[PDB]
């Protein structure tokens, strides 16, 4: 029911570079890595700041904002359970948690 | 672990009230509904809307929109566990859910 290691250091990597972009580059930088990584993973991402807004240039629709109220951190248990659909993993931005984090919908993959 | 059914009927209730409150009078109603419940249950207490903002006159800190992220549904299992603190409960409204929903960290004396 919960992540392997490997598995939560290799998504808390992906809230390091999302920090990475954000700080680089702004909204335009967390706008990329978003589409970057949501068509790596097959999976809906977002960059989020501490008003729980889209930190990119595409501001989140309600339904996507739906999303943020039931998440999971990395080391928690994971389940489809609950809501019947893969979970939603808030990982705090490592160097300034304060200013946002990466939120992905678990990868159908990784699931325990 | 799960909240009695009379209980979360009774918060069910508090959630009608709320969106009564917001449809009779707005930022104003919601601000004045937040405060007297607040200060009944002596808990922290939200209505937000569909973009997770305030629907009352006074916006949510940062701190407050951090509560945001890790709620629980009525019916969900309910435990100070895996953050330490009580949980923070999520009420749609009932008639319009997607105009907003009441948030009321768990009362002390309703933890199963
Ligand atoms: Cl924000
Ligand atoms: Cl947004
Ligand atoms: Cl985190
Ligand atoms: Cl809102
Ligand atoms: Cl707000
Ligand atoms: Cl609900």
């Amino acid at each position: 029911y919960f992540l392997a290691p490997a598995d939560r250091h290799y998504l808390a990597d992906y809230a390091r570079q999302a920090e990475d972009a954000w700080r680089r580059e702004g909204a335009a930088g967390a706008e990329r890595f978003r589409k970057e990584l949501s068509a790596k993973e097959d999976t809906w991402v977002a960059l989020v700041g501490p008003h729980l807004e889209s930190l990119g240039s595409t501001p989140l629709s309600a339904e996507e904002s739906s999303h943020l109220t039931f998440m999971r951190k990395l080391d928690w248990p994971m389940s489809r359970r609950l809501q019947d659909e893969l979970p939603y993993v808030s990982i705090e931005f490592p160097g300034h948690p304060e200013q946002g984090r990466l939120v992905i919908q678990l990868p159908e993959r990784l699931l325990p």
